[PDB]
């Protein structure tokens, strides 16, 4: 299946519906008024590296002072890729905001420091392949029982607050995923 048809689930965190230049529909945030805090602070800033028609994805966020996450229903077995989109719109030094990302308890991004990787007011994406087969979730060489639901968690550590800007899941493998331009 082509790109839009292969997307099963997609969210614009802290924001409203938006269709990107590839035809992907990022839905309005399902956690509005429920878990965490929305912020549109970045809407005053140009976002580097991103396509300019799609900056609104990175200008809006959900963050929290305690651990929080999204629950995702998955209806069929197969190969999938999770894409997570971030930007740092407040700090401009390393070791100011740092946090882990977990999937069904497996640590899939350790010590994420958005500023250290890309700078201030600049797009950064994490790309995570996975497989769901024979009643099991497989990610980064680890395996556990799958019940029908994925839980995507942003973990509170010692350095400021965990956050996310947008996220989607597509059927396929990593060679099918659009990549951000080389940044440095
Ligand atoms: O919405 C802007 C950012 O809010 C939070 O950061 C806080 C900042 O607004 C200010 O109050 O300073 C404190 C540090 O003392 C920051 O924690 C979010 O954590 C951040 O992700 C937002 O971009």
């Amino acid at each position: 299946a082509g790109l839009p048809e292969s997307v099963i689930w997609a969210v614009n965190a802290g924001g409203e519906a938006h269709v990107d230049v590839h035809g992907i529909h990022f839905r309005k945030d399902p956690l509005e008024g429920r878990v965490g805090r929305a912020s549109d602070y970045g809407m005053k800033l140009p976002i580097l590296r991103s396509n300019p028609e799609d900056q609104i994805l990175y200008q809006t966020e959900r963050y929290n002072e305690e651990t929080f996450g999204y629950e995702v229903p998955i209806k069929e077995e197969g190969d999938y890729v999770l894409v997570l989109k971030f930007a740092e719109v407040y700090f401009a030094q390393s070791q100011q905001k740092v946090f882990d990302v977990r999937l069904n308890g497996h640590v899939v991004v350790k010590d994420l420091d958005i500023f250290d990787r890309v700078g201030h007011s600049t797009a950064h994406d994490e790309i995570i392949p996975m497989s769901i087969r024979k009643g099991k979730l497989s990610v980064q060489g680890e395996v556990s029982t799958f019940t029908g639901k994925l839980y995507i968690e942003f973990v509170k550590g010692y350095y400021d607050n965990p956050k996310v800007c947008a996220l989607y899941i597509m059927a396929g493998t990593v060679d099918d995923v659009p990549k951000l331009q080389p940044h440095p």
